[PDB]
């Protein structure tokens, strides 16, 4: 593979944070105006970390439409994703406004809510199916009723209701949790593994919205997932993994959203995941029990 071949030459020659520094310089620059309005400071999470204006997802709210969310588009691979920051205690209503609005029925969140001592997300699902929550400002309800705990992972089905019309919809919350902020996952079996969790369940079929995925801020660890998979699909769609530039894509999915994937590392991982998921596209599926197995899910 052109892809292997390269990344046998990087760590040869030790370049992965140039490589890196690379993609960061020639990164697109587009304004977050909306994003830095002074009413929207306590939307967002972190100062550093806003999204660009021509491609933010808009609330249909007629008050405040701002949410920090961004649609990617990838128009060859033909998959969006909305990316977002964790929420937050006073956006925990816009951000289920969002899932609902743009019809999504998958979550991926590959962080915690309490990482290193700090409260990197809200505590915006229920944990327990007799406690449901109601965001009063949207007018949503939401209720957990069921999850499936494994090792390092979670699945929860969860009941979204447009309380104003009594409609109910099924969202799937897939939650990686063990990924650590600023650092990559135990190996790639186990991201693989959580990826096809993601993929069979339907959640990214093209007759629902995009699946939301987010970490704390929604560029680092969501950057690297929506890397790996892009790519993926990409030399799915052409059975050829010699004619994906993971570099070329990571650059093109900065286009909507600032700062994908935030460690040379974690450049690294995508790199190497979507090598060793190449094998299952190429022919070979029992790779898919192997990393079941090799990820350690009991
Ligand atoms: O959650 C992630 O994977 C991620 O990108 N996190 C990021 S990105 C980012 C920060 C954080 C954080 O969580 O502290 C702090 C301020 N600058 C950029
Ligand atoms: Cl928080």
């Amino acid at each position: 593979m052109e892809m292997e071949k390269e990344f046998e030459q990087i760590d040869k020659s030790g370049s992965w944070a140039a490589i890196y520094q690379d993609i960061r310089h020639e990164a697109s620059d587009f304004p977050c105006r909306v994003a830095k309005l002074p009413k929207n400071k306590n939307r967002n999470r972190y100062r550093d970390v806003s999204p660009f204006d021509h491609s933010r997802i808009k609330l249909h709210q007629e008050d405040n439409d701002y949410i920090n969310a961004s649609l990617i588009k990838m128009e060859e691979a033909q998959r969006s994703y909305i990316l977002t920051q964790g929420p937050l205690p006073n956006t925990c209503g816009h951000f289920w406004e969002m899932v609902w609005e743009q019809k999504s029925r998958g979550v991926v969140m590959l962080n915690r809510v309490m990482e290193k001592g700090s409260l990197k997300c809200a505590q915006y699902w229920p944990q327990k199916e007799e406690k449901e929550m109601i965001f009063e400002d949207t007018n949503l309800k939401l209720t957990l009723i069921s999850e499936d705990i494994k090792s390092y992972y979670t699945v929860r089905q969860l009941e979204l209701e447009n309380l104003t019309t009594q409609e109910t919809r099924e969202i799937l919350h897939f939650h990686y949790t063990t990924w650590p902020d600023f650092g990559v996952p135990e190996s790639p079996a186990s991201f693989l593994n959580f990826r096809f969790k993601v993929n069979e369940s339907g959640s990214l079929s093209p007759e629902h919205g995009p699946v939301v995925v987010h970490c704390s801020a929604g560029i680092g660890r969501s950057g690297t997932y929506c890397l790996a998979d892009t790519c993926l699909l990409l030399m799915d769609k052409r059975k050829d993994p010699s004619s994906v530039d993971i570099k070329k894509v990571l650059l093109e999915m900065r286009k909507f959203r600032m700062g994908l994937i935030q460690t040379a590392d974690q450049l690294r991982f995508s790199y190497l995941a979507v090598i060793e998921g190449a094998k299952f596209i190429m022919g070979d599926s029992s790779v898919q029990d192997q990393w079941k197995e090799l990820s350690h899910e009991d």
